[PDB]
């Protein structure tokens, strides 16, 4: 087909988010199940303030990455399967959602030999 552009003005609706991603997102693997943290996001004035975060976890591939809502600054997600685990915190508002940080990595389960004596 084709394409184009020129522009034409709009108007704005509703509250807008932070943009801002959440910082010290640090990540974990305990028993079975992979704890998640990650700083908070506090948007400025008339910004929108976070509510929640969006957990964005798929593997090394994955087609499309799931969410998960959490009402707080951390999370749990199960054991990678195999291939590395891209991890994707967003902060979402009353607005909607915002930016997601830095994706994480997140190794498959180790390979060694278990009950060394």
């Amino acid at each position: 087909g084709s394409s184009g552009s020129s522009g034409t003005v709009n108007v704005t609706t509703k509250k807008t988010p932070p943009s801002q991603p959440p910082g010290n997102v640090v990540w974990n693997a305990t028993d079975t199940k992979v704890l998640l943290n990650w700083e908070q996001v506090k948007a400025m004035e008339n910004e929108s303030e976070v509510t929640g975060y969006k957990v964005f976890y798929r593997t090394s591939s994955q087609n499309n990455v799931q969410v998960l809502n959490t009402n707080k600054t951390s999370a749990e997600l199960v054991l990678p399967i195999k291939e590395d685990y891209i991890i994707e915190v967003k902060a979402t508002t009353d607005g909607g959602d915002g930016t997601s940080s830095e994706q994480i990595r997140i190794p498959r389960i180790t390979s060694s030999g278990p009950s060394s004596g």
